[PDB]
């Protein structure tokens, strides 16, 4: 149809809530999307928990298995943990395996729907776990659903484009497809000394026949909706022309929005929204994902607003009373206001980058 597919299931939302770093976030988001009763304008779909075999299409058995053990326990001692990433920035708590599988399945489902012509846009705000390596958790990413969806997607579509708008660089997803030309990865993110993962400069382009098939736009603190769109809509224009994608997987981690603990970018869901609109306009099959977002209230407002955009709907400022109303204090409005920090993004260095890029995107043609 022309109607968007909204991957959802009360079981699933509960599952996602159990994640340490972002408790009750999944619920808060569905709850708010429901309060603006947008779900009514979408096609709900239950997540087909990823099979051991499906997850294994990108992750080593050794890893998936170890992730399983620990999940049915508590990583009792296991000094081998570090070998797989389980530690602090990826706590191997109990029953996370089911957690992973739940999410990875959802994203896979989303991709299935897109494949089966059931819709042009499939959503899974829980997904977006872009750091997970083929065999080693990373920055709260125990499973890389982002990649899985791309794989499942490549079944029907030839060239697939992955646009990562999370605050952090989408290393995991990028690596997975660093050596191929069938999948292109575009990532906007804060790049600085010490800032995790600290990978993906602009000189990062890919390897072998995957060279120039990995584009990275390093941004600096303070960037707002103004410049961000300029920068983004600029790159996405080139990428589109020189790549001609068949489908698109878009990660929209809200850890870039003003107010997020990450205190780096100074974006508001409206800006990210404009980027979303620009992509959607290509009317290719598109798989939407969540990801970072740690100022929960805000993360909810953001993704809800975006969901609105996806429906070409205009939401009212008044935050609809709902299960978490209290949380949107003290103004209870949808809009987010950019903090008052300077935008350390020198316009010279920027244009310098947008050329470096389009220049590399020149080869992609040739
Ligand atoms: C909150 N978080 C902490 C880490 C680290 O492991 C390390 C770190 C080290 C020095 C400065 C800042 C962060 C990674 C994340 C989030 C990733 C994310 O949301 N991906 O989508
Ligand atoms: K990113
Ligand atoms: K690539
Ligand atoms: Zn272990
Ligand atoms: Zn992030």
């Amino acid at each position: 149809s022309l109607v968007p597919v909204y991957i959802y299931s009360p079981e699933y939302v509960s599952m996602c809530d159990s994640l340490a770093k972002i408790p009750k976030r999944a619920s808060m988001v569905h709850s708010l999307i429901e309060a603006y009763a947008l779900h009514k304008q979408m096609r709900i779909v239950k997540p087909k928990v990823a099979s051991m075999e499906e997850m294994a299409t990108f992750h080593t058995d050794a890893y998936l298995q170890h992730l399983q053990k620990v999940s049915q326990e508590g990583d009792d001692d296991h000094p081998d943990s570090i070998e797989y990433g389980l530690g602090y920035d990826c706590p191997a708590t109990e029953g996370i395996f089911d957690y992973a599988a739940a999410i990875g399945g959802a994203t896979i489902t989303a991709a299935q729907c897109l494949i089966d012509g059931m819709c042009k846009v499939a959503i899974n705000w829980s997904g977006g776990w872009h750091h997970a390596k083929k065999d080693e958790a990373s920055g709260f990413c125990y499973l890389n659903d982002a990649v899985l969806g791309i794989l499942r997607l490549r079944r029907k579509f030839e060239r697939i484009l992955y646009v990562d708008l999370d605050l952090h660089h989408g290393d995991g997803v990028e690596d997975a497809f660093s050596f191929t030309s069938k999948v292109m990865t575009v990532s906007l993110h804060k790049f600085s000394p010490g800032f995790f993962p600290g990978t993906g400069d602009v000189s990062d382009v890919g390897l072998g026949k995957g060279r120039y098939y990995s584009v990275n736009v390093p941004i600096q603190d303070g960037i707002q909706d103004e410049k961000y769109y300029q920068i983004c809509e600029s790159v996405l224009k080139e990428v589109y022309q020189a790549f001609n994608p068949k489908a698109v997987v878009l990660q929209l981690g809200a850890d870039t929005i003003a107010g997020d603990p990450m205190c780096s970018f100074n974006m508001t869901p409206v800006g990210i929204g404009k980027c979303l609109k620009y992509i959607l306009q290509w009317q290719l099959a598109t798989l939407i994902l969540g990801g970072g977002g740690y100022n929960l209230a805000n993360t909810a407002r953001c993704w809800t607003y975006l969901t609105g955009v996806i429906l070409g709907k205009t939401l009212s400022s008044e935050i609809p009373d709902h299960e978490f109303f209290t949380a949107y204090g003290p103004d209870y409005v949808l809009e987010i206001t950019p903090s008052c920090r300077p935008d350390r993004n020198e316009p010279h260095r920027i244009q310098q980058i947008l050329n470096y890029i389009k220049g590399n995107l020149k080869h992609v043609v040739i």
